[PDB]
């Protein structure tokens, strides 16, 4: 199954957002990060990806389709807007095994707030 995340300068959750900011998928599903507004990208957050996964980083303004295979939670950021909290979580499967490992990852405050909110939205 294929899902979409819009990369936006603003949205319901404020400035510099992924919409949705949380998504539950199954192994092998894809998510396309869409440059609805210019100036964004998507990148894995260090320490917030599960065993079996590989880091990625899209180009600014790239329409970017990612396949998520290994189970667990994946924290993602927009490289330029990470400091302002432009982040999201994609969770592959239920009962993510890496939940405590990713909760320990260091993030600037606005990113941490939104990551914790996304984790809670996903049932964690
Ligand atoms: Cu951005």
């Amino acid at each position: 199954a294929d899902f979409e995340v819009h990369m936006l300068n603003k949205g319901k959750d404020g400035a510099h957002v992924f919409e949705p900011a949380s998504l539950k998928v199954a192994p092998g599903d894809t998510v396309t990060f869409i440059p609805t507004d210019k100036g964004h990208n998507v990148e894995t957050i260090k320490g917030m990806i599960p065993d079996g996964a590989e880091a990625f980083k899209s180009k600014i303004n790239e329409n970017y389709k990612v396949t998520f295979t290994a189970p667990g939670v994946y924290g993602v950021k927009c490289t330029p807007h990470y400091g302002m909290g432009m982040v999201g979580v994609v969770q592959v499967g239920d009962a993510p095994a890496n939940l405590e490992a990713v909760k320990g990852a260091k993030n600037p405050k606005k990113a941490q707030e939104r990551l914790d909110a996304a984790l809670a939205a996903l049932g964690n």
